[PDB]
Parts: C-alpha cells; structure tokens; sequence
C-alpha cells in the first residue's frame, strides 16, 4: 500500500525556499522509525534539499530529467515510481508539495506530524477531505529542551 509521511507547520506550510525552517529532532526521530526499511519516493526539489541518500531505504527519485547520480533510482513517472518499488507492504511517499499532491489519491495512509509553529513558506501540503479519513493513533508533545514546539504525531487511515 502507499503512504504519505509529512510534517506540517501553521496552515499546512511544509518547506520555504527548498528547506524547512524549523528544527525538531523529535519529529526526524519519528519520519526515520516509520520509513527505515521501506521505500521512499521523492521529487527532485526534495532530493535535492536532503543532499544525500537516506541509509536503509530504497530511495527514488522523480525527475522528467535523467538521474545524475548511480546511488539512488531515478523514474520519469508516479507508474514507474511505483513500479520499481516492486512488491513490499508499504511505500512511502516523503513530498515534497507537487509529489504529495500527485499521491494522495492512492494512498491508504497518511503519517502527519503537526507542529506548533508560523512559519511563512512557499510549499503546502495538500488540502486533504477530512471526511474521507479516520484518524487511528494520536499522540501529543508539548516542546521541551530539544523541540522547540510542540507538535502532534497522527496517522489517518482512509475510510
Ligand atoms: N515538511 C515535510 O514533511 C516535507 C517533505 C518533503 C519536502 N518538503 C519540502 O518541499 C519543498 C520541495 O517540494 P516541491 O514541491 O518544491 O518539489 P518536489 O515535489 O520535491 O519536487 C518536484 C519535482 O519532482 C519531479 N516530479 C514530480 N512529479 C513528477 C512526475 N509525475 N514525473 C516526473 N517528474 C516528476 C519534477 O522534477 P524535474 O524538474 O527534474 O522534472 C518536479 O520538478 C522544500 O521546501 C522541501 O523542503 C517538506
Ligand atoms: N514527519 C516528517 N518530518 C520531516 O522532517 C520530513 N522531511 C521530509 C524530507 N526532508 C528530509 C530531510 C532530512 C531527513 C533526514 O535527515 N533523516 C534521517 C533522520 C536522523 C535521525 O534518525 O535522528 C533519516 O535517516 O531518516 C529526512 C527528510 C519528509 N517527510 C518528512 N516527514
Ligand atoms: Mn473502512
């Protein structure tokens, strides 16, 4: 199945200028847990913005322009994105905005953080129908000496 991991700050704000501002060792704690030992999909600007491959993971990356670098897979289409994940349980979809948006018609599942933080940026999650989701595991943190904010862990399974 397919899956959307995000973090998202006021108003579904997830990057500006190619970074994200904040800084939450919790939150990476957290995307490394639920990603390591999958596969994870990616757009350019987000593989550009990581800067290098994610160990323990297969990592893709989607471009229309060919791959520049033999230590991930490249594909020109979400089909092929999918396809070369070959069959495992879970695929997970890492952003950034036009990726995600591409995505979440397919996905089964989504793992959102949400952060106490106003944040100005120019990349938003998507507008996702609430309706059409179930939210299954909660988890509040109020922030503390190494997070800044606070910020909720949720996963939303589609109805
Ligand atoms: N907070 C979070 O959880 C989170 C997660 C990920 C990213 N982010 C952030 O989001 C921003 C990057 O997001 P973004 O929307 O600018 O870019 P992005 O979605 O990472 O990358 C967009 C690019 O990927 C390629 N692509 C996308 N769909 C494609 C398709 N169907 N076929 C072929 N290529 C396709 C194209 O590359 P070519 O131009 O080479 O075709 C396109 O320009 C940053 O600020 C990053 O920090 C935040
Ligand atoms: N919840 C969530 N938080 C994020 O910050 C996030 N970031 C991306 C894309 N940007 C990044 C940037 C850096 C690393 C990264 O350095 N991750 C290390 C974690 C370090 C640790 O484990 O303490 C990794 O191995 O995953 C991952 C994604 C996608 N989804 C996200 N999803
Ligand atoms: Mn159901």
């Amino acid at each position: 199945m397919i899956s959307l991991i995000a973090a998202l700050a006021v108003d579904r704000v997830i990057g500006m200028e190619n970074a994200m501002p904040w800084n939450l060792p919790a939150d990476l704690a957290w995307f490394k847990r639920n990603t390591l030992d999958k596969p994870v999909i990616m757009g350019r600007h987000t593989w550009e913005s990581i800067g290098r491959p994610l160990p323990g993971r297969k990592n893709i990356i989607l471009s229309s322009q060919p791959g520049t670098d033999d230590r991930v897979t490249w594909v020109k289409s979400v089909d092929e994105a999918i396809a070369a994940c070959g069959d495992v349980p879970e695929i997970m979809v890492i952003g950034g905005g036009r990726v995600y948006e591409q995505f979440l018609p397919k996905a089964q599942k989504l793992y959102l953080t949400h952060i106490d933080a106003e944040v100005e940026g120019d990349t938003h999650f998507p507008d996702y129908e609430p309706d059409d989701w179930e939210s299954v595991f909660s988890e509040f943190h109020d922030a503390d000496a190494q997070n800044s904010h606070s910020y909720c862990f949720e996963i939303l399974e589609r109805r």
